[PDB]
């Protein structure tokens, strides 16, 4: 059992010695020599893809940018003319779009059938071509019909090939992984052991790149181990698990939701903060679940709305404990922001919590009234109750970001990226746990469980389409690192609920990579 | 040189080995064997006094109570009849009163001259008799004229004996120590090395008692070292010393003011809390000293009055940092109190801080107006601005004391023990700083106000402030004895020890602080 004594028992000095940074730097230098060697464009893209799936982008941004800019410019910006065969087109399109380039789905028109209704059946002979097309299709943005055709075409083919039997077991395992969730829907850090193992098993793998990915795993793992030790001690010191007997003692789970949200080589403060915010979201939701009168929940909601010390006296003891704990944490977080960023954020932090509990209170109002929401009402609530806006809107102030009033009000709209993050998080949970979204659809429409399931799968893809468009909006008030965190909240839900999870969590956090 | 890296560099593991607790337990048992042996009453009392001055009362409460009750009962409760010679009367009176017995100053009447105006001059031959009478005299309560006579009589004799030369060098040093501050005005923990070294040199010292004193010193020092490490890391993590250009980095000094306040074998939470509150008192005082308009200080005072998050937006940046730091700490403290004591205290903690800043703001209002307060005005404000009430009223809620509304409102009067603590703290600072000024011709405010009020000399004002200090102690002694006091005895001890700490610092330092906290006793 992952109690605090267990968590604190691990050493975090295994990789502190200066030889490890020196070895890592040497490996990085050697990989840059390779990235700078003349080679065919497709091989450059395959190298970038292998490094990026090992979580190594952080070390090679300049090299990636130079390689990709060259391929972009060699093919006139990927706007019309054919750029290569199906594999090269799919891989280059995917990597260019992921690195911020403006590319058109029209580059896929060369691979369609005569009427343009579908891709050419003959292109489906080659499994790896079809797989790359599949991966690219999930970068679809609003209005991009060709990438939806690509998704349907390539999914059907890959499912058929698994069905017929794929003798290459390593490729089979990779395809089953992408069929469960495409790479765009997964987080490299959460799966860092799987990606390292997959890479090592390839006959064409580069041992220097494997060695770099391994030592980076080792150092990242130990950095995150120290973080979860600090969050665990923080939690133990609050004594909340003892004072609130109805909350579950799950601090590792809360940290697991945080640890894949940010670029893993920095953002230590933000991972710990997200874990603590997620802890408070959970226990406040537990408070709304455990009380048995709407009037008591109204008192708690009103306390959060007033956000003052006087409200403590209006609450029963368990609610006093919960309220004062989150009130104290918000003041601590505001103090850190005031000291390090210079900015008075506490009014905004209060608004982040108020949105959350107004969402919980609305759910309770439905429950105590005996009202079942329509699916539209369910989702409108759930994107503010599920807590992505509450997390991301607070993390915003801990990073160098504009604090000008109108830009902050744009974040606190909430900006639709924050709602789309919550939407993906909610829908993935409802789909995996199979009243939730599917049941509301069935209720609304007198429809079958299969019909509701298919509709909610469509809603998840549509939310991703909208998120992809939102991430590309040049006027977005969120920087790329916070957009990545918002999307990663949805992806974490997809990993937990859409593919035991306790063993994967412990495997990533506490078990060595040999 | 006392930075956080230095402070954290010390190990705190040595005296946790189970052999040290096992040895300590064995020594305690051996001392209990001694306490239970047949011996004359005066020797039992001298043994209690030795153990008490080594800070060991904690281990021998049952035995002390048995011994003292017997002596109380033998002498009809110390109410009228003569109990002994002058030395026994003085020693028994002092220890009985210190341990909560109701004893009368009338037991000293047998030692007075014919008119009863003074003590008998012949009794002044014996230095140790006169010394013991002197120590007893500082237990004086309101109205007790005989103990005031005792003070004047014995002080004059002891001073003369020092003048004429005392050949016993160890006794000379003990007498000089008590003439500077009598034992009632000193804290055993602050002076634990001095008392241990004095006991080691006694020809009649008992090696078991010394060893227990030494091992207790080692364990306490290590416990307090771990506390100052925790407060130092807390302080470092706030970054207040870097963020506020006008604050001094003085966390060890803040911890020194806390470390003698409580019974030293427990109260770790309360020592650390007191050090943090003193830290915030100092920082908030810095704020009132550095900003240069009354309107800016009004903004801060108003923010504390409202005690809300909206007020942060009214303040310039360094006031935002200070206000939010103390607002956050109050929230943290309130959470600990809620969790461990069950009580919602935040409204009372806010009142504790508001009293402090209204005191500072009152000083500023006088300053900007060019008004010099009378002495009574100065002291009425200063006894709150100096912060004893702000400390003690908050510590109240961390102990298992009634939170019933009328008890708490009694504490938040403030109860007069809290004001008398601030009064002693402030008078001792003004007196010692004036007597040892950094700049010649400077006078601290209590003496200056007396000079202004009365068209009096600096010397007359100094003598009056000495009188006010003795009178504050007389009132404090009476208040400590009031059976209806809403403060537990451990908090009354801390309130009195805030005064005593000021007396130790200003009335007779960084070497003494480091020697207590960081240097081994061998």
């Amino acid at each position: 059992v992952w109690n605090n004594d267990f968590i604190q028992s691990f050493s975090t000095d295994k990789y502190k010695d200066e030889k490890f940074l020196k070895k890592k730097e040497e490996l990085i230098a050697q990989v840059k020599v390779l990235l700078n060697t003349k080679m065919e464009a497709v091989k450059q893209l395959e190298l970038i893809e292998d490094l990026r799936n090992l979580g190594l982008t952080y070390y090679f941004e300049d090299e990636f940018k130079k390689i990709l800019t060259s391929i972009y410019n060699e093919h006139k910006g990927f706007k019309n003319e054919q750029v290569g065969d199906l594999y090269f087109t799919s891989l280059a399109f995917r990597l260019l779009r992921l690195h911020g380039f403006d590319v058109s789905e029209d580059v896929f028109n060369f691979f369609k059938n005569e009427d343009g209704s579908d891709f050419k059946a003959s292109l489906g002979e080659n499994t790896k071509d079809v797989l790359e097309l599949y991966e690219a299709s999930f970068l679809i943005r609003v209005g991009e019909v060709t990438l939806e055709q690509a998704r349907v075409f390539s999914t059907k083919i890959l499912e058929k090939k698994v069905e017929e039997g794929i003798k290459d077991e390593k490729l089979l395992a990779w395809i089953q992984h992408s069929l469960a969730l495409p790479l765009h829907w997964r987080i490299q850090r959460l799966e860092a052991r799987w990606f390292l193992d997959a890479y090592k098993a390839r006959k064409d793998m580069n041992p220097i790149i494997y060695e770099l990915g391994k030592i980076d795993f080792h150092i990242i793992q130990e950095t995150q181990l120290q973080e979860v030790q600090e969050v665990s001690q923080w939690w133990t010191n609050t004594n909340l698990a003892e004072k609130l007997p109805f909350v579950r003692d799950r601090i590792v789970e809360c940290y697991f939701w945080a640890l894949g949200l940010f670029e893993p080589h920095e953002y230590g403060y933000q991972r710990k903060m997200a874990a603590i915010i997620i802890t408070f979201v959970t226990i406040i939701d537990d408070v709304y679940d455990v009380y048995d009168t709407l009037d008591e929940l109204q008192l708690f909601t009103d306390a959060i709305r007033k956000w003052d010390v006087e409200s403590i006296s209006t609450l029963p003891y368990y609610m006093q404990v919960c309220y004062l704990a989150v009130f104290t944490y918000a003041s601590e977080l505001a103090y850190d922001i005031l000291k390090d960023q210079g900015f008075n954020s506490i009014s905004y932090l209060q608004r982040s919590w108020l949105s959350l509990v107004e969402g919980f209170f609305q759910e309770a109002k439905w429950y105590y009234a005996g009202y079942t929401p329509t699916l539209a009402e369910y989702l409108e609530n759930a994107k503010v109750s599920i807590s992505s806006p509450t997390i991301i809107s607070q993390v915003y102030f801990t990073l160098p970001n504009s604090t000008e009033r109108t830009v902050v009000e744009n974040v606190f709209g909430y900006h639709n990226i924050l709602y789309l993050s919550g939407m993906i998080l909610r829908l993935a949970d409802d789909l995996g746990t199979t009243q939730k979204a599917i049941q509301c659809y069935m209720n609304d429409n007198n429809a079958t469980e299969e019909e509701g399931t298919e509709h909610v799968k469509y809603l998840l893809r549509e939310a991703w389409q909208e998120m992809n468009s939102a991430m590309a909006d040049p006027d977005c008030p969120l920087s790329e690192d916070l957009v990545f965190a918002a999307a990663n909240l949805g992806r974490t839900s997809q990993f937990i609920y859409l593919d035991e999870i306790h063993n994967q969590m412990g495997g990533l956090i506490f078990e060595p990579y040999v």
